[PDB]
């Protein structure tokens, strides 16, 4: 019964009752949180047995003899339990992929830009250089004279072609406001102050032939960002209309406010 | 009853039965381990209410208004619960202090040594210097000529007086084998190769007037070393003659083997 010991020691025994009460007091909330999140992910994003058995076989071949040792190091004791971990992980990813909207994909359908840039440490030098450019001095020559970027000062300030999300927002936004041959205003970044010149604006395949690739890149970009793992968790729980009836676990979703 | 919900969501409800079963499966062992360790520490090393109430008041004054906010950030909701944390921490320290034996205190009752040293990068240069010393060349002069130690090459290789446990074992052991005026053999350390000369061997107060200080230093030295927190935990559990009767929690003290 509840008053019967579950362990004996030379320091005394512990009843199943005291054990169960202590357990709910120190893990009740963490366990309810996990349980509800797992119940919502399997509800909103179903994963099939094929997608999980497949991922498992690809892990068995890679692990080999080191598999039976790895499975026991994750609170898992059966292959059915490891599938549950793999399945929960795959549902979580489907949840993140679902946060990618048309607008997010359109904001990234922009042509790759071929630009040159001059990097100086202070804003004073940047305005001075921007004035020599207005006077008609050669951008490639000024980049050889003042740029601090070792990988572009010898090559007229040329940078490898780039596209959306590949550069710092301040640098990117300034570059897409330019027309071929136009110069930017001094742009501040962590390395100092930049002057951007657009030399070429690469062609762009139709939208309907790029949305697939754009979507996959955003999807993978969010899967690595743990900022989205916290965002997706938080949103699934708020949209779950959670109501705890157990008095001891009432303030489990306490910090879900935001 | 057990079939009654403890939470409702738009993704479905969870019964108290499923909740309790899932809880024991994902925290049963971690909770049993903690519970037994806490039961052994309060059994072998009693802490009084004065030692805990006192430590608490010293924490209230330091925390001030930031206290009511700190207490809620440690899974604690009452002052009686915070005392339990403080008490467990004080019992754990008493456990570590108890690992200090007479032999450990005697091995540290040694006189402080005043030595000079020459530091070179290779063993070849060390033997060459050790030979110039045998020939009768001045140690202070050779330290000015070859030592790599910026803080002692200009001062004849002099080092501040030191005692047991303050230096690397290889350096310390070599220094206590010397008599005033004797030179060591080349000693290897992380910085290279050393040649030690003992210039003075400071006086030492009687053993009975030093064991108190020696004991306190070893006690505090082990309280910071987490190598002892794992050692004391492991030993208290092995000396507890633990026997788990619950089948689901049988392999909780599985990895206690050593």
């Amino acid at each position: 019964s509840n008053a019967d010991n579950i362990v004996t020691t030379k320091s005394g025994s512990i009843s199943e009752s005291d054990f169960n009460k202590k357990l709910k007091e120190n893990y009740g909330k963490q366990n309810l949180s996990e349980m509800v999140v797992e119940k919502v992910l399997h509800d909103k994003y179903k994963v099939t047995d094929e997608e999980v058995t497949k991922q498992l076989e690809e892990l068995k071949d890679k692990m080999g003899d080191n598999f039976n040792t790895y499975m026991e190091s994750n609170g898992v004791k059966n292959e059915d339990q490891l599938k549950e971990k793999l399945k929960l992980t795959f549902a979580f990813e489907k949840a993140i992929k679902a946060t990618v909207t048309e607008k997010d994909i359109k904001d990234h359908y922009k042509p790759k830009l071929q630009v040159s840039h001059i990097l100086v440490k202070d804003e004073k030098t940047a305005k001075e250089i921007k004035e020599k450019l207005n006077s008609g001095e050669d951008f490639a020559a000024l980049a050889k004279q003042y740029s601090e970027d070792p990988g572009s000062k010898e090559k007229g300030g040329e940078l490898s072609e780039f596209g959306p999300g590949m550069m710092v927002k301040e640098f990117e936004d300034a570059a897409y406001k330019l027309e071929v041959g136009q110069l930017s205003e001094p742009v501040k970044s962590s390395f100092g102050y930049h002057i951007i010149k657009l030399t070429d604006k690469k062609e762009l395949k139709p939208y309907e032939e790029e949305k697939e690739n754009i979507r996959k890149e955003l999807e993978q970009q969010r899967i690595q960002d743990p900022q989205f793992h916290q965002q997706v968790t938080r949103d699934l729980l708020k949209n779950a209309d959670i109501k705890v009836s157990d008095k001891d676990l009432k303030d489990t979703f306490k910090e879900l406010e935001k």
